[PDB]
């Protein structure tokens, strides 16, 4: 579930809106295959920003699982949003995002944000894994 904007991939490398995405759409996955999107869903509401170096900000929803990379050389872990938000900073530290090219990306901050914003989601098949415009990862 991410903020309406949200810039995807397509299965055939193109960008395509999250908003825009519908029932049966080709995705692109993190290993070069595509995905399958169903189950559209949408709403409103006040989201977490996450504010990352280098890449844009990621604007979803407190439900929203994070595909991370956590130290000790590092290990795989899917976390959902609010526990993540409840980690305290010394934790958050430890977890990164990252994008398929395999770069690592360090989460420096994540919060509330003041007003509402509409914001849409979906499923996908495989291993639930899909591409940010800037290649990110993201999971269901
Ligand atoms: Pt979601
Ligand atoms: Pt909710
Ligand atoms: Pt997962």
């Amino acid at each position: 579930c991410l903020q309406n904007g949200t810039r995807l991939l397509r299965a055939d490398g193109s960008e395509i809106l999250v908003e825009d995405v519908q029932e049966g759409d080709q995705l692109l996955g993190p290993d070069g295959t595509s995905r399958t999107a169903s189950k559209i869903v949408r709403g409103e509401e006040r989201l977490y920003r996450i504010k990352a170096d280098e890449l844009e900000d990621l604007v979803c929803t407190h439900n929203h699982i994070l595909s991370l990379y956590k130290e000790r050389s590092y290990e795989r872990v899917d976390i959902t949003v609010d526990d993540f938000v409840r980690l305290p900073q010394q934790e958050q530290q430890k977890y990164r995002l990252f994008r398929s090219t395999a770069t690592l990306l360090h989460i420096m901050s994540i919060d509330l944000e003041e007003k509402p914003t509409k914001w849409s989601g979906f499923v996908v098949d495989k291993d639930s894994l899909y591409l940010r415009h800037d290649y990110l990862v993201l999971h269901n």
